[PDB]
């Protein structure tokens, strides 16, 4: 899996921390996805290209930059080799949400006289943590969609691909690749990750975003197990469309910000 | 019941899985529907033809491909009775069920056939008037009829209240019908009867308005119980589990203002148990 | 007496009456509808208002009887539990719990029928705007207390409305205390149940007021209300009667005139009882 | 001192007092309710304000009385506990539990009355806009602290506003302390409940800005709020006089003209409370 | 050094200190952060200057008194180990915390400043993008910076991400800041850093859009606890506790159709206790 950085000189990995009251030993991993929104240009990270509208579902062609994409990462972990990384609670929360609070840059005029417009309209926010790549299944608007080199897309698609075709089955297994559009988190596998999504679609939807240190997600199943580290691997997965920025112009580009994680991680023995 | 396919070729179960632990063998059931919005031509499955408005209540004759219809399929399970003496009856009992909506991210799509927002704008989200909805039941889900308008003239290829009078505008009793065909039940026309399902659960939520905004919410962590205050879920009578769904997301609004409904499939996994029962 | 939608004879409302008896605490589950009563302005217009009227000064406010919607009300008949009893016994019917939902929500999914376009070649306008959903069940008629927009209104013949109202009638006038004692003629817009009594009745109430609120309706046979109060004592059913009310408005439906009229849908109720001792 | 709605005599809102006393532990409730004090511009349009005026200055903004709606309160007398006990031995009401809602919230549903058209051959306009809902109940009279949109607004004769105003009574001033000592008299745009005191009282408000905001009201006697504290202490009527305050505007009225005035509705109380042995 | 709004002296805005004690003695601090919106004359306190709107993102200058920045204090708390022997270290931990927003009602003022929402009509209420914030903390409140966009230049008077680069308008992981001074730090530049603040708790609710209503809820029932999983609240290391806030109400328009930012005070009540920590 090709994902953000999480070892070397570009680690996304902020600080490990390890609890040791003598017996089961508790490590902490504090890591960041960036959005990938599509970047235009070098000075446009974080937003899309400019929206197209209104092609027709037979000449839908849509531009690389304008595709925001599935961010990914795969975390190594201490090789312990049988005993496995279990992942047991999650705090992940959206970073840099009071940025929508400049109305000075960009933005259009509200009215005359007035601020700038808000960021606004669909957004989407969600998050996985798992013990392999998050599995994936593709479903489109529009099947006849003609998508751009640089994404993985659903391969051979029919008019079955704008609702459910079992066909289209990937791993997230590229970082800024799989666009947010076309794929969604497989409920039908994903049996080793727990995932999280919302979508509120809209002109005028309001982004509601909360942050706090004291929020936790459990992620062990009924069963008390979490997701288990295949091959000493950690894959954190976000997508956080905040909304549409409007330009003086009236063009719209998406708005993305990159999501904290904080994972507890436990050794356990399994067969 | 004539539902969508749960078994050969065409099956649209996805896995099946077997927990045995020795002693309380748990069968999980993983399914999806398709949604039934109409599919004008062979390329806009999940959409309906476009909307006509300001019919007079008179002459009120929608077209078939402009309405959408309730999904809903008949799972076989396996035959307990087979191997027993009489006097036996063991039974599958839906326990939990886990379900979504699939798909709800290809609403992200705002450069396809939607119409400019503004001048130079993105296009318009699917919006408006929305309505989702599953069962989970041992039996074929048990509908009562309810008219906008009794006067409506419904199309060949739907079912929908015989002989309907002002009262099928309320509560006329006379409407009562089985999810017996997938694809045939127009959504507008049916609800599941409150005064029957007791083999089954059922859960929807309709918002009706111009801009309401779709809120969709995807998770492997969220579970349903169907077990009633007795501890008993529904029984697959016939050894035939029963699932059914609507998952109107709202009007899509083309460059020209003509407005579609757009449905989505739902995903179903379905946790059951044998369970002894009397005779 | 109160004169209610019949729960006895050939239009009994009443759809179902079961029995649960496991020797003990025998439960006895009663399965009903209420109409809406929202003016019915002629005969094929069953579950709508009249056209309403705009800007009557407060000094010349005459609303018409069918623009009116009313409350709904039923009395429910119980077996006689004391004419096998000897003195200083009583033996009255105990509502214990109710799950209620409104009937054909989905119906609002018909934008083809009368409703004014919402843009040039759009669809329908959906019913919305100012709801009120409301439902009690008490062992006696709800206790109503009255409030008016405007104390000078002139109500119509075959409403009852606050008896001699003054401007105080606009805030809390503690004359206008009423039992909803006939179905179809308490105007929903004079009258609230009032929270100073229905010591022997559970009420539950939401309005939300605006040009363009969205309706929202869950249907679910999962959810229950539980009637017990604080001492576990649900409503009892004194003269072995048990009622039933309900204000189902979901909305504003505008006609391609730009004319508006209420909306409204019945309403289930299941309601388990049980024989309690009482002094 | 507190001159309140009348909750005793001929115009006492004291609708019923219930007793249960099963021998020990005798529970009391009172059943009382607040009327809204919005302006009351005429003898004919109670529970209504004075159209609102728009765009004064800073600097020239001179609201008229009859244009603001006030908090309303009340003192409720309760029975002297102490009269047949011995010195070092004090028997004090408390507060338990309260059930409130809003009374008449369905007149809303009256669109022939007054309202602009939504538009061409529409009904009227359902009442919609900023509104508030408060209320308290409390052993002892509501401490209000002061905040003002504009520090140089001039209050008209007779309202209470906070006295001396400065720049900083724009944000937090501390000057700005009040009892809720007048019914009809301190202005909700001037006024909140002190979070700093009311120690021995429990209050509960939600304010909703905006233009098109809907109004949302529920009305159910099977909700109540318990007012124990975490020791299991409710408010103590110390001098057996139980204080209910209220604020409901519920939104704003549009006229045919296009002018606007606050619609506020009356707080029914059911407050249940108990007999407390407490020290000297 | 935290350079904060003043908690000790003459112009303290801690209001009052109870003690509640035999053993588990808890310490009350009630006090209050004054909003820091920009403040553009000596009458606008509590307002932000006019916005500016439409800077390409190559020139955006905006002045001072336009930007609302992040509120701060450091409270003083009594020295516990004056009197105890070395090896011995008593802290205070903050255990609970009531907060709410201080004049919430102000903005039912549409008589002065705002601009009509129609002919006739009162003023426009405050509403669009607000943002409400509060931490408690043993040590100063730790910062990530995030930039809507990375050239903006920011006035004299603030701190700012330094060496702004592309990626931060996403993360970037140079751009650490203690809050160590009130009314410098914009809320647009900053947001508490999530990889820190092991010893304090935050909270923080962004709603953006140009209709957003406000929503402000009162109440001295509610408290938020401090504590972790371990049962450990923060720890004030050198006998100093740190509140910090961000309550940007939403926009006030004048008849002009210019805008201003709207503040209001957050109140702080909280408890503390003595605990026993190695050294
Ligand atoms: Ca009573």
């Amino acid at each position: 899996v090709d994902g953000q950085p999480m070892y070397g000189m570009e680690s996304q990995v902020e600080e490990v921390r390890v609890f040791d009251t003598g017996v089961d030993a508790i490590t902490e991993v504090e890591c960041f996805l960036n959005p990938e929104m599509g970047d235009p240009d070098e000075n446009l990270r974080g937003f899309s290209l400019k929206l197209s509208a209104e092609n027709d579902f037979s000449s839908d062609s849509p531009e690389r930059k304008m595709l925001p994409c599935y961010s990914t990462a795969r975390i190594p972990l201490p090789n312990l080799n049988l005993l496995m990384w279990e992942a047991v609670t999650v705090q992940t929360e959206v970073i840099g949400i009071t940025s929508m609070l400049n109305l000075h840059a960009g933005s259009q005029k509200v009215h005359e006289h007035g601020g700038g417009k808000p960021i606004q309209g669909s957004n989407f926010h969600f998050f996985a943590v798992g013990g392999e790549p998050l599995e994936m299944q593709g479903v489109l608007m529009n099947y006849r969609s003609k998508y751009p080199d640089g994404t993985i897309t659903p391969k051979n698609p029919t008019a079955q691909s704008q609702v459910m075709n079992t066909d289209h089955k990937a791993y997230l297994d590229k970082n800024n690749a799989y666009p947010v559009e076309c794929w969604v988190p497989d409920p039908s596998r994903n049996e080793n990750a727990r995932y999280f999504g919302t979508f509120t679609g809209g002109e005028n939807v309001p982004p509601v975003l909360h942050v706090t240190n004291t929020a936790t997600t459990v992620l062990l199943d009924e069963q008390g197990v979490g997701p288990l580290c295949k091959a000493d691997s950690l894959y954190v997965s976000a997508a956080d469309i905040c909304g549409l920025f409007t330009n003086s112009s009236g063009t719209q580009q998406w708005r993305g910000l990159a999501r904290y994680f904080k994972i507890r991680l436990r050794k356990r023995s399994v067969k």
